[PDB]
């Protein structure tokens, strides 16, 4: 009976744990936090990620209570510039905790051993995981899913391309306030861009009949637009049609202005150690594939470990097989971000939807564009 130690309780670690447990592995997941939770307010999942949920036996709990907008619409200075539906390509919007809970309940129903207040501080390719307390654990597989700043990764030393975004955003969950919004298509995802009179953007994303996921984006150099709690006035001014929701968002005293970083490594494996999720490939959010690829990769890792080969060879086989999809997605998303391509609309092209089109279960590309 094989034993795996997963460091990190995020979407990647939870995905890895569940997939491994389903294949007969004895698995223990380590979460440094005192409780299992997810941050970031809301999240978009596509066909590729939805398929992972199916393979994990956690799709039903996710679909129930999540939302698929009639269309993905883009605005530039309040003028609708595009409405995209991706030719039937499945996608979904939900609060992060809704997705996190589905994964945690499944992990528990499976008998995955989850340890809170357990922080991994080092990993040995020979198959050993060291915790912050000094306690050393041995296993046949060590999974580094501890996000950006991954101690598992840095304890081993990987060649890393790092970049940090100077600009960030404020992500919040507020009431739909649908009736107060009056006439409109308020069930759609609406990416509201603006460069004049100021650079302010709001990604409007309904999660269900009760919750709305908002992303208020302004330059870090904007003292008003980047402030938290939100400077109500500055947002209502350029997004008056959302005052009802903005008024509610202004009451959230814990809102935060988050920046992000991207990560590209020369490799994702070392001996019996495999890096997954942000720890291995954090990317720009343009294509909304950060978690999608993380879940695909974590799930794919379990598949390669079912070939009858050594864990070491399975890991290199895993990277070689699945990595290209993430590299291209990460590269394209970076290009979109730098050129602000999404502001033009109709940018979810076949190339952009490549990762989303991938079906990890059958290991083929579906929903052609
Ligand atoms: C602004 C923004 C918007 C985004 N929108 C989307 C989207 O719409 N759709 C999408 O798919 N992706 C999106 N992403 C990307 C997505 O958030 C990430 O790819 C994903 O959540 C991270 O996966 P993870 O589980 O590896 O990381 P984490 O999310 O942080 O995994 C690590 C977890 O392990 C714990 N941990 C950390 N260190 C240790 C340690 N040393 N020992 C034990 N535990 C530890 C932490 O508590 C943490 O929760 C977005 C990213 C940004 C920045
Ligand atoms: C879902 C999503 N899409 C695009 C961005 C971006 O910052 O360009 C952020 C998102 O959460």
């Amino acid at each position: 009976t094989r034993r795996a130690e997963v460091a990190g309780g995020g979407f990647a670690g939870l995905t890895a744990a569940i997939a491994l447990k389903q294949n007969g592995w004895d698995v223990r997941l380590h979460e440094k936090s005192s409780e299992l939770r997810a941050f970031g307010a809301g999240i978009y999942l596509w066909h590729n990620g939805l398929r992972v949920l199916e393979g994990l036996g956690a799709l039903d709990d996710v679909l129930q209570g999540s939302h698929t907008p009639p269309t993905y619409e883009t605005w530039m200075h309040n003028k609708s510039v595009s409405k995209e539906t991706f030719n039937g390509l499945p996608w979904r919007i939900m609060t992060r905790s809704h997705l996190h809970d589905a994964l945690v309940n499944r992990a528990r129903a499976l008998g995955v051993d989850i340890s809170v207040n357990s922080e991994a501080v080092a990993a040995d390719p020979v198959g050993r995981l060291t915790l912050q307390t000094g306690e050393v654990l041995e296993a046949d597989l060590i999974v580094g899913a501890d996000g950006v700043g991954s101690k598992v990764r840095d304890s081993i030393g990987f060649k890393q391309d790092r970049w940090v975004s100077k600009d960030g955003l404020i992500r919040l969950i507020v009431p739909r306030m649908k009736k107060e919004l009056g006439h409109g298509e308020w069930d759609n995802t609406i990416d509201m861009w603006n460069f004049w009179p100021r650079v302010q953007r709001i990604l409007y994303s309904p999660c269900n009949e009760n919750e709305l996921y908002l992303g208020l984006m302004a330059p870090a150099a904007d003292p008003r637009g980047s402030s938290v709690p939100i400077d109500l006035e500055v947002w209502v001014e350029m997004f008056p049609f959302l005052e009802p929701c903005l008024i509610e968002a202004a009451k959230l005293k814990t809102a935060r202005y988050d920046k992000y970083e991207t990560t590209k490594l020369d490799s994702w494996t070392r001996g019996k150690v495999a890096l997954v999720g942000d720890a291995a490939h954090a990317m720009c959010p343009a294509l909304a594939q950060g978690a999608g690829c993380a879940m695909v990769n974590a799930f794919s890792l379990s598949q390669d470990l079912e070939e009858g080969s050594s864990v070491e060879d399975a890991l290199v086989a895993w990277e070689t097989r699945i990595r290209p999809i993430t590299d291209r997605c990460q590269a394209l998303s970076g290009d979109y971000a730098a050129n602000r391509s999404l502001s033009k609309g109709n940018m979810f092209t076949p190339a952009a939807l490549e990762a989303a089109r991938y079906d990890p279960l059958r290991r083929v590309y579906s929903w052609p564009q």
